[PDB]
């Protein structure tokens, strides 16, 4: 067993919220044994010294785009709205592809890289999807990705995206990108037998993830709420992005909400992408249905969209996850540094009601907890015996961080680095002082680079 | 010449912020002594003493913080000032200042050391020139807080402006500060006086100046304001105050019947020999007036999105012509002082407010601009901020090959759009290069740490 002794304080995330200080967690292979002070170092065959760090479950990104990692800092794309960017997104993606620039030698390596960023920033849990790449598919994306994955060892969730509403039927899409629903369904049904681990402690899962409602056609909304209930895996869509209310009414003459409970989708097994401009009398058919919610700052104020109403989320009992999306539009992968941004701009909002505002502990556990909950994994985000041992270590003994008196908002409000020093996933020390143990950095950054679209 | 140049070689992209805005690709930067003396490709080494590998690395003027308050650096992430509002907020760091420096709990030797580790938290981020105030310690003052600040910037070699900041209007003249600290304005002008004497640098390439920093029209008298743009002319030193924060107009109404603005017009305050922090909400019909003024204005993005307080109209500000520079402000409402990631927030935070207009949106280029150039004009330092030929020799340079940055098409925009770590690979103040490969070339960083950690108040 693998034993780490004396970190400075441990944010559990368990049903009483408790904390540590000077404690230790033992790790027994793929689980955590214990977490408490001085325990026995008796059948441990390792003893980490966690002393000066603090430690939390590992961050869950619920919502990555491993390919846009090739679709960063792009001037043309710098100051978009969401058409101009989706444009741009959608005609470089099949742009590379059919030229020949964009296969799976390319995405596996761009995933590897971007994987990498994953853990070095104390992401152990990414799911990732491809909304935005139109040959995606063809591409057998998703084999790529999951060989990069299980590469590295960061545990994984492939989301297989599609757009199966073309333009000329009124999707936001474009008819040149649209595969036949048939397609997507078969497709799925294959990845899930060739993939997807259900136990707990799986490192590899599939999700079924329609693009949304103004871009997917209802009756693949169906056959996924089908397949979800007959193979047990879950379901992802985004949600109320600005345009959307009036696309869906255009379309459907119902709101994207309803048309979610038509098509099988106001459910427990289901979790829903920006949520920015619901309307307020929804919100509790929300937490009635058990829909999760994953908040993705980022891009929001990216795109110009703003601030999804997280306060009422909470207050309502939803459950609320973090993600970082895609960075072609973050532009990284960074999902703590992205906390300080959700931190800091929802405040202006309810200036003189700062009780409103979200604190940097409900914004740590939404990015543990409240994300393993977005992926239905009761076994991660909770430094308790018997979860998983996915664990983030950061130092506190930094010199940008002199002075701080609470470590868990210290982690949120100060530092030049959002660098992991110690992680380990699935009971496997991948990150130890703020480098890869068993990945080579320098070969994966050169290779990786050498394959970037030109 | 010199025998004793150095030479940066083959960075991949040097941003100059000059007059043409020039970039260049795997070029060269050449420094003798406290100047930069060439800037372009394939320079000679003959006059050289040593060269620097700059491949890979995207180099820009050193980062310029208009506003810090290293004293705050003890009072970071503290729970009870996590979510409050700027009265709870200022009632907060008040009553800890006074309260631990009363207990004798915050003496020269500890504010030495609190500024010291953030000084040189500001040299790892990119910063080679910080401009210090502390209108929030009312103690300072009597506490020797300026000298402590300057031992600590000149030990680090870091460029420094300290603020002289004051409260000189007493709570029973209706201000926030408080009749058992309110300072007589001939003691404070005296103080003053006595700190340009003993450490004003006003030559090119100066280390250290100082500045006259009234914390603003609530809070001093119109007499000081008066006492001191008549020593900015006498000295040529910097005038600095905070403008239209929230409240601000209510109160300059209350107390004088008139704008802010109306009163720094009057008090002699509207000239170039001014900078102004937040500059949040002003009256739209003023901001040409601003710009007639030749006003600068520092934009805070981390303190006002943390107080609750928004998006200062700073295209507004960019459109009229007005210089705009950037700042942190201290640790208490940040909680850091990285310039460079707070750049990321504004870039952000600002679209929101012109959701179908993203011409408005800052971009990348000009908030750096903002970090570098913009500061420096803020700061009165024509000799700073650019990278060209004459100007110091204050360079911050980043690695471009992490992991983190793969993918990445434009290095500027990349420096404010991604990656895990704002950590600076070089930086070189006045010519001495005090940070190389991430690491302090001149500290002992252990060692701050430790002694630092030790004298913060318990």
């Amino acid at each position: 067993m693998i034993l780490i002794r004396g970190l400075t304080r441990v944010i559990t995330f368990d049903d009483q919220e408790r904390e540590l200080e000077d404690a230790d967690i033992l790790i027994d292979g793929p689980k955590i044994v214990a977490v408490g002070k001085n325990l026995s170092d008796r059948s441990v065959s390792r003893t980490i010294d966690g002393r000066g760090m603090i430690a939390l479950p590992g961050l869950i990104n619920s919502h990555q785009h491993l390919y846009e990692g090739a679709m960063r800092a792009i001037p043309q794309l710098e100051r978009v709205t969401m058409a101009s960017w989706l444009e741009g997104v959608l005609t470089r993606s099949a742009g590379w592809w059919r030229d020949g620039k964009f296969g799976p030698d390319v995405i596996r390596e761009v995933a590897r890289a971007v994987l990498l960023e994953s853990l070095l920033g104390g992401i152990t849990t990414v799911a990732d999807q491809h909304p935005f790449f139109p040959g995606a598919t063809a591409d057998s994306y998703i084999d790529a990705t999951i060989e990069a994955a299980t590469d590295l060892g960061i545990r994984f969730h492939a989301v297989r995206s599609s757009m199966t509403l073309g333009k000329s039927e009124g999707g936001f899409c474009d008819d040149l990108f649209v595969e036949p629903v048939d397609r997507v369904v078969q497709h799925c049904l294959g990845l899930i037998d060739q993939y997807h681990e259900p136990e707990p402690f799986g490192m590899v899962r599939i999700a079924l993830g329609p693009c949304g409602v103004p871009y997917d056609k209802p009756e693949l909304f169906e056959a996924f709420a089908q397949m979800a209930a007959d193979y047990d895996v879950r379901l992802h869509t985004h949600f109320y992005e600005p345009l959307d209310a009036g696309m869906s009414d255009h379309l459907y003459g119902m709101t994207p909400w309803r048309f979610l409970e038509k098509h099988g989708w106001a459910s427990d097994r289901v979790w829903l992408a920006h949520a920015v401009v619901p309307p307020r009398e929804e919100i509790p058919e929300f937490a009635d249905a058990g829909v999760a919610i994953a908040h993705l700052i980022a891009p929001d104020l990216r795109m110009g969209w703003g601030l999804a109403p997280i306060r009422e989320y909470l207050d309502a009992g939803i459950t609320v996850g973090f993600g970082t999306t895609g960075s072609a539009s973050n532009d990284g992968g960074n999902l703590l540094g992205d906390l300080r941004l959700a931190a800091l701009a929802h405040r202006p909002a309810d200036p003189n009601e700062p009780e409103k505002w979200l604190s940097a502990r409900e914004l740590l556990r939404m990015a543990t907890r409240g994300s393993a909950e977005c992926l239905g994994r009761p076994d991660l985000g909770v430094l308790e015996e018997g979860r998983a041992a996915d664990i983030a270590c950061w130092r506190l003994d930094g010199v940008d961080r002199v002075g701080v008196h609470d470590p868990a908002i210290g982690l949120i409000m100060t530092g030049l680095s959002d660098r992991a020093s110690l992680v380990v996933v699935n009971g496997q020390v991948l990150v130890e002082n703020e480098r890869p143990v068993l990945a080579d950095l320098e070969r994966i950054v050169a290779n990786t680079t050498a394959l970037i679209p030109k």
